[PDB]
């Protein structure tokens, strides 16, 4: 858990322009969250990107806890290996409101940072998800009271968050 070049928001809450992959490889950390989807496809953006790391042993790990399983909820998640990435991965599905789910179900999806006591996290429902980037950080600041990592990698919207948060 050596996370270095983070800005403190809260005294649970820290965040960084950077990408999540790269952080989990210097950091070793003993959870790190994916965005998951229900079925644990992980084809593109921070899914992809996690799985891409791990030489799709994260795919087929998956596949084979859905199998036996079923798929997860929105808003729940999952524990599965970390790989060579982290000692756990915690896979949280966000509501994609591109797709109709609920914005309510982010409070759902970040309650589940607090089973574990330090985290490196993508911000949830963000990106193609279809998620106010500023409202998904909230959330997160309300309702995580667990340590959090946030590993947001775009700098203009680094800067949005930070200067939004501020304010
Ligand atoms: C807002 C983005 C800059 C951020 N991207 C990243 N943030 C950190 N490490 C990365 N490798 C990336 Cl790709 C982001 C955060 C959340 C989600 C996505 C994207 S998504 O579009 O993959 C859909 C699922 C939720």
């Amino acid at each position: 858990n050596s996370f270095s070049g983070y800005l403190k928001l809260t005294d649970n809450v820290y965040i960084k322009n950077a990408d999540i992959v790269e952080e989990a490889k210097k950091v070793k950390p003993t959870v790190v969250v994916n965005a998951a989807n229900v079925y644990l496809k992980h084809g593109g953006g921070v899914a992809g990107a996690l799985n891409k790391a791990t030489n799709n042993a994260m795919q087929v790990e998956s596949d084979d806890y859905i199998a036996t399983n079923g798929p997860l909820k929105v808003g729940g998640s999952c524990v599965l290996s970390g790989h060579n990435l982290a000692k756990h991965c915690l896979h949280v599905v966000g509501p994609n409101v591109n797709k109709g789910e609920d914005i309510q179900l982010l409070k759902s999806a970040y309650e589940n940072f607090n089973q574990h006591e330090v985290l490196l996290a993508p911000l949830l429902s963000a990106g193609i998800f279809g998620a106010d980037p500023i409202h998904s950080l909230r959330v997160c600041v309300d309702t995580v009271r667990t340590n959090v990592y946030l590993a947001v990698f775009d700098k203009n919207l680094y800067d949005k968050l930070v200067s939004s948060f501020l304010e």
